[PDB]
């Protein structure tokens, strides 16, 4: 029976499981323009809702979305804002200290998007660059820490979410955007002119996604992985994949065109939860 | 504007204010079997309700019961369970470091019910006899304490509300029932025969009573103290207390007949949130 102050004893006694969610994680967790919240994570957020209300025995649960932020995900988890999230965020052990983390959905390398044709092909060309970076990310540390260590001379210019990021540098108000490589593509999948950007750099950090729940719950925790064990084992994850990273996607109708990480194969066969 | 992970920001992005209450600590906040929750907390909660809506100009904000416990109730404020509670809750330094405490609502000390008509006049007259007390309390905290440095030998049996508590004493299986002198009036005034129970003994401790809200939270603690204040220092909080302190109350007609101690009309005079 879950104890109280637990994540299910929060949901049986509110008749309500609040999901966060992202409003421009794409593939992951974004608007479809369609009215409604998608994504490779999400699918999984779905899983997870309908085991919470076959654990509850409560099929008419209310569910609310809640969009939540890379800055303000942690607090707004830690007051109960929200119950668990599936998106883009980062397992780290930092992170660990604040919140948990599920079994991992996704595998990622931090790179940078910059216009076709101009000068930025690695790290090293943006010396003395305006560089935009989405505010609350890991990409936000490694940027500013390679700008002192390194002595780069960039101006960070800090946005709300990955869209805004991107719109700064569409704007020319940045030479490269750096992220998450599969966040990048995603936005450029939501770009007027999608041709014109590029992927470059080495990764400066190869991290894993996981779902976010409150740390200390470890019935919650263990729902959450074996609904995600569940979806990976059995195949299925791959095809959520296939479907948002190999096909068409809204809102524009544009592929991703990515493949299947050695990273997640191994896992969709021996899910586990650590940070790389 | 309320900051991410505060109060106010979680019920506007919820679209709800989530309110812990009692279910037996009368005449605070109780059920009144006419199917509200009542009291002269609850008057508070029902004001700072008000001033919430007010504030985030929702003058339809949806309002959500929640009962808890004093077991269980601190657990369920650190997961959002609940936003803010108005009951019977002391303020301590112990609790300080995983809440906060609006001003000061009361003032208690911590006695015995026993049979009138029987040999329980001071607390040592327990040695070696079973005791009851309401689990998660300070007086819980403090019967234990005694048991053990004083070596009474008392049977201590944990009841999980006061009216659960004084029902053990009722039905013989306990002498006494120790807990906050005025909860203990509360649950006399619903006996079958009220008249055989008396409050005995010196008071082991002098205790405030809050609202309780999640600590670091300031704008939350501010909204609900400047409403405290102004229904206290205008007079209301001397009416709410004539009101279910001075005249017949739910469920059974009875009166408490008590008297606003001086100390409770010099916080109402200068409020202020002090532990004792
Ligand atoms: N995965 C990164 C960046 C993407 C994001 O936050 O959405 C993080 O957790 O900081
Ligand atoms: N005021 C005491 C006892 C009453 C109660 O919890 O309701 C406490 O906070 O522990």
């Amino acid at each position: 029976a879950p104890a109280a102050g637990s994540t299910l004893d929060k949901i049986a006694k509110n008749g309500v499981i609040v999901v966060g969610h992202r409003e421009s994680s794409v593939p992951f967790s974004y608007y479809d323009n369609q009215q409604k919240v998608v994504g490779y994570s999400q699918d999984y957020s779905n899983a997870i809702v309908e085991a919470v209300k076959k654990k509850l025995n409560k099929p008419d649960l209310q569910v609310k979305l809640i969009p939540i932020t890379s800055q303000n995900r942690i607090p707004l988890l830690q007051n109960g804002t929200f119950d668990f999230e599936c998106g883009s965020t980062t397992n780290n052990v930092e992170r660990q200290k604040q919140a948990a983390f599920s079994d991992t959905i996704f595998v990622v390398g931090t790179r940078l998007l910059t216009k076709k044709g101009g000068d930025i092909k690695d790290f090293a060309d943006l010396k003395g660059k305006a560089v935009v970076v989405t505010s609350g990310t890991t990409s936000e540390v490694l940027l500013n820490k390679l700008n002192e260590e390194q002595k780069m001379n960039m101006r960070i210019i800090s946005a709300k979410d990955h869209g805004d990021s991107f719109r700064t540098l569409e704007s020319g108000r940045a030479v490269a955007f750096m992220m998450d490589d599969a966040l990048l593509a995603g936005e450029r999948a939501k770009a007027k002119k999608p041709d014109n950007w590029d992927i470059v750099g080495k990764p400066q950090s190869q991290e894993a996604y996981g779902c976010m729940l409150r740390k200390d719950d470890p019935q919650f925790k263990k729902l959450m992985d074996d609904t995600i064990a569940q979806v990976q084992t059995s195949g299925e994850a791959e095809k959520w994949f296939d479907k948002w990273f190999k096909n068409p996607i809204p809102p524009k109708n544009l592929n991703m065109n990515f493949e299947l990480s050695d990273e997640m194969k191994a896992l969709f066969k021996e899910p586990n939860d650590k940070a790389l």
